């Protein structure tokens, strides 16, 4: 069956890049408009939504054409947020994607680090949040490492749409 | 669980009182905006999305927010037509839902024909895209005749849903 999967974060957080690492293969470019692309995993067609800046008038007729794409709704929510370079905007964009999704939405939202690799008030907050609903990333492993990281994400990602209790009905 | 149900249409076709009869209680008014009301149903709760007549900046943010109602999307589009009035101005409007919406909306949308007791090419080819999905209502129905209705028109509901091969994962 198939699996949806939207990604959204400030321009910079490694979006593009975690939609490489979701589908296996680099097709996102690590993004002017949305971009939809599907890989086979398994018995599952992935089929991830990568966004551009979104988060007036051009960006709302790009935000309804962006939701048809994952019609009618997305399985999985990735809030995509860089390790290290967590500062000032990037909070400031955060903050609106939650305030515009709401309480409803956290069931569906998972929270994805970036910049593992390259290894505070902001990001425990963050974690107060989706402290059971998160996954770290080197979207630059190569090999194995990438191949087992990609596993574990994907494995997260059906753990929490099977969990989700207001997803199916 | 949770039955998400969006009611879209021309002003006029009946939406507001489709869902009123789906809710089982005059909720909306039979709408300058959106609204989401709720009902139980059995061991259900149904929740319906009844739609104004956004079918241009201002109707963005009003899609937008729309949409937000029902995340992370609705299990079921009821595409809302009024029987012995669909003449010009109503086809117009059907025409760009559906391509609004496209192929891939097809396997959640219902067809729900208003204005039963007040007993074409246009009919013919509606028939053509929802022939297996389809019901009438007369919502002006009371009592009896009321309850046997919403209970077909709920099978229906449930029925497209499970149905939906590209629904849940
Ligand atoms: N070192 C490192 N760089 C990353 C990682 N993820 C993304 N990047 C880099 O961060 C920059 C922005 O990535 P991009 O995917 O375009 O971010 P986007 O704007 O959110 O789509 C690029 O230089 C990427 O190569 C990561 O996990 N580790
Ligand atoms: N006779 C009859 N009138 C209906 C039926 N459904 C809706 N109406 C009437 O059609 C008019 C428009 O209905 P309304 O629910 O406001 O349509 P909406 O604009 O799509 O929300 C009102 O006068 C309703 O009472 C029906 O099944 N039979
Ligand atoms: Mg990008
Ligand atoms: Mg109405």
């Amino acid at each position: 069956s198939q699996l949806r999967i939207v990604l959204v974060g400030k321009t910079g957080a490694g979006k593009s890049a975690t939609g490489n690492s979701i589908l296996g293969r680099k097709v996102f470019h690590s993004t002017k408009k949305c971009e939809k692309r599907s890989s086979s995993w398994k018995e599952t067609e992935l089929v991830v939504v990568d966004t551009p800046g979104i988060f007036n008038a051009e960006t709302s007729k790009e935000i309804i054409r962006c939701i048809l794409l994952t019609s009618p709704g997305p399985h999985a929510l990735l809030l995509v947020v860089p390790l290290g370079r967590y500062t000032e905007e990037e909070h400031k964009a955060t903050e609106k994607i939650l305030k515009m999704f709401g309480e409803r939405a956290r069931s569906f939202m998972i929270l994805i680090f970036t910049r593992k690799d390259d290894l505070p008030e902001d990001i425990q907050d963050l974690m107060d949040i989706f402290g059971d609903r998160y996954c770290a990333l080197n979207n630059k492993a190569t090999g194995a490492e990438q191949e087992a990281q990609r596993a574990q994400l994907l494995g997260l990602i059906q753990r929490v749409v099977r969990e989700n209790k207001e997803g199916c009905y």
